[PDB]
């Protein structure tokens, strides 16, 4: 039982796949810095089961996975921008950084995407859960780039779902903020930056980042396809923030 | 053992609610129209190992009820329908009072359990309310002109009290079904004579077949355990991808 | 004679109605509780230049007295309001009186009156059905945990009755509002005397100002134009971009 | 008054040149074809008060704009791609495809806006009316491509407009389906096809093809920015097809 977790020291990435092995999964990762053997092998003994890619084109991730068993039963695809690129304005940014943005939270799944339809038919079918941001659904001042790209994935989620449901490929979309994760809300910053938490306590219902375990919790359970008419929607992560 | 309330018992999301959270642990007190009688409530709870069928009818004492069976409320599954097929009565020529009683059954009873709910959850550290609405609380259909607001005035109850019951530890949810599987707008006896369904769910259900009982179970005990906290205040769409 | 129909004339968005309205050309029929007071409709009348204020206070007689004024009604504003500080009325020790009074005023009230509309307007060729509701009807607020419900109820109503009226040349459109310069929210007393207001509107509102009066006339007269007919039968944001 | 209309041969164009001129605008309009000398020259004599640019790059629009009036008060943003690009599946499509989907619908937008901003701030603001889709809100299963690209700008429209406001530009998204316009619904298609007769019966509660005159309408209506407090939001244009 396989599952494919891009970006997995980033963002959504550490909580997928501790929840993953700890369900049972044998989680093959993607990463940037796994184009180095040294990296590779450091995570997969410091992350017992799981294996890292070398592969780094997302058209080519799906039968690089496929190496190492015969059928993806879940593929996270993890999609991030670093801080402080999520919040680049309209006026002065550059027509590369304009592009970078799309490319990494836009194009870069839809290839993706594109790559497993035939494989994952093929085996029967498999989850595809797209980790986007609050922002793919209800907009925010200080992410006019970063926002239009998270919408496309939201879309692309609720768009392509009506099609590849049929098949037993159910594709979901999770929408965080104020998610303790390494990428946008790391521990570091809550212990040490006072105005994370004042901000928290205002505009969070539920009082508190979510934890690590919770966005695995969603995460495996959407993977174990237990509920599967909820295919083909975006759920908030934001304790109560959205909507 | 956890004590979830489940009103309407017998209908819409009811049975799937009783099932799924019974074989999950739980002692299921069980509210019902039907159950003013005590026949019914005795052999209820005959044919439903483990639940508690409750003789009240008022929403706002339901769970005081309920709190004479255990000492906290876990979960509340608040499960409300009205009686086909009301659900499609038109604007035009319908009667006030069938008016004022979609509102009732639909957008008031609901209200009124939820406010006779918060102190005692609250007092107890909290709870999980779930709300069985309908996809038109949340994108409208033609033929549901009056059931479509009732429905959205509950998933706006729950979008907007959330806001402030999620620090007591009180979280609320809201489920929109279509094409789910149930006694009231899908029983299998529908799917197993009718060509028409199986020819419209393979038009309008990506999914392809309609949401199965334990599917919707799972949804729910999923929710009642709490191990996903933050997606605490929004709907979910149970219709096999049909919504968005 | 080109006839409009404007609910609760001295609240909310009534004041902007009438006089874009009375701007553009139309008689404007008005209803208001205060004109059952016959005291009230003489001086009402001669305030407002070639308006008309009818003394019938429930909402299925409204067309029908109208209707005695003229040969059709062109448009219908349904300005449905409560009075500060209901609008903020909590869930927890709210009288179901309140609860109900709630509803009634801004979900009942606007569904009778629309039930009674649809064969006279039908009749005459078609109209505009222009439901002012509230930002809260799309975006819930912490602190409108029954107000939110009972507007998301009208302007689901909005969308799913468009869904048959349409057809018949009737156009329903809701409004909803926040940060709109109108005696019963955002009076322009309130703006000059609460700098917490002004800073509020300076931290939360993109156009840093609250919308005027005839620009909340200019969307109205523009609807009850008919002139875009295609954007029949949804939500607008008059909030000076605060929503979404 | 100026306005500036892009793709003024195709979708939304005709009818904004159309409205605008007659509401008293020079309107200085963009399109592909206008690279040839005799392109322009033809829909200038046949548009009376039109202007045609040459320049085809949308971050040089603006700039050859105001070689023509002072400042711009309006920008229609009216994007498209040709049909049936707009029915492009997921599998099979090429790379290049996917890109041009999202370079004409969402970067080619967002290179307009980005060199807008500065000069429609001086001049006191100005309205910018991106044409979109109904599935840059509501996803339909042939649009899995196309639905995200415009979903990115409506995302754009709303986050953007947090910021833009306060400076006097305002901007709106319209999204459009069962449309009387020369790309997607040309009336030759109405007497032609009796599925689409059929299907507007069934699903339009308008029960017909919105007309010219009336996107016409809209655009005037939001030009005059006579109801500015609607800024920043999307306006279905679809006869009650959504939502
Ligand atoms: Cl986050
Ligand atoms: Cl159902
Ligand atoms: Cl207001
Ligand atoms: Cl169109």
């Amino acid at each position: 039982k396989i599952a494919l977790v891009t970006h997995a020291r980033h963002f959504a990435g550490p909580a997928a796949v501790e929840a993953l092995t700890r369900d049972g999964y044998t989680v093959v990762c993607h990463d940037a810095s796994f184009a180095d053997a040294a990296e590779r092998q450091r995570f997969e003994s410091e992350n017992p089961g799981t294996v890292a890619l070398a592969e780094q084109k997302p058209e080519r991730l799906v039968d690089a996975t496929l190496q190492h068993g015969e059928a993806i039963d879940t593929i996270v695809s993890n999609d991030y921008i670093p801080r402080p690129m999520n919040r680049l304005p309209i006026e002065g940014t550059s027509e590369a950084d304009i592009r970078q943005v799309f490319e990494a939270l836009s194009i870069f799944p839809i290839l993706l995407l594109q790559s497993a339809i035939a494989p994952l038919r093929a085996a029967g079918g498999a989850s595809v859960i797209f980790i986007t941001s609050s922002v793919g659904k209800k907009p925010l001042a200080y992410n006019p780039l970063y926002g239009p790209a998270r919408a496309a994935t939201v879309a692309l989620v609720e768009s392509a779902a009506k099609t590849l449901s049929r098949d037993g490929i159910l594709l979901y979309a999770i929408g965080p903020n104020f998610f303790n994760n390494p990428t946008y809300f790391p521990t570091s910053d809550w212990e040490n930056n006072p105005e994370l938490r004042e901000r928290v306590e205002r505009d969070v219902p539920l009082g508190r980042l979510g934890r690590p375990d919770e966005m695995g919790a969603l995460i495996t359970f959407l993977a174990s396809r237990r509920a599967a008419p909820i295919v083909g929607q975006f759920f908030a992560f934001t304790g109560g923030y959205l909507p």
